[PDB]
């Protein structure tokens, strides 16, 4: 766990793997992804950061006991899955914040 | 850098010291505050995860080449700046995004 900047990574993941298969119906698993990679001083331009990221990112810089900002999901989307609740009812649910299509520094 | 669950910590910027009081005339620093503390797999209630982070933390318990969810602002709050531009323009803006209100998991 360590490389260059902020970017998204390849992961797909199997309910079975993480113990949800036994209620998740369907999908068997999906492309998540996931978001990793330092977020550098110079602040990358493709890369974006908020106005605090910004600030902080400045701010280690010059005083390294405070971290730099993190490189986390700045844009996702939803999946829909088919589960059954509580009471075994059959559940079609579209979740949002699913997957990961952008990342960014925060 | 190296603490128990995710939460808000006290920071003080001084624009003096990432030398921004350059173009910045006031104010002259400001509590920003940051994130910082691990995003436990129990996932504590309190603390917020977006589903993804939610799907990576558990990934991450049952696989380690896959990164927590780190440990971001999830709540922001503007502030206002008498700065000069480019042009020597005296400018009252209210800059978004650059108090961390709220932590979170993403």
């Amino acid at each position: 766990r360590l490389k260059s900047s902020c970017k998204r990574h390849p992961l797909y993941v199997d309910f079975s793997d993480v113990g949800w298969n036994d209620w998740i119906v369907a999908p068997p698993g999906y492309h998540a992804f996931y978001c990793h990679g330092e977020c550098p001083f110079p602040l990358a331009d493709h890369l974006n950061s908020t106005n605090h990221a910004i600030v902080q990112t400045l701010v280690n810089s010059v005083n390294s006991k405070i971290p730099k900002a993190c490189c986390v999901p700045t844009e996702l989307s939803a999946i829909s899955m088919l589960y059954l609740d509580e009471n075994e009812k059959v559940v079609l649910k579209n979740y949002q914040d699913m997957v990961v299509e952008g990342c960014g520094c925060r």
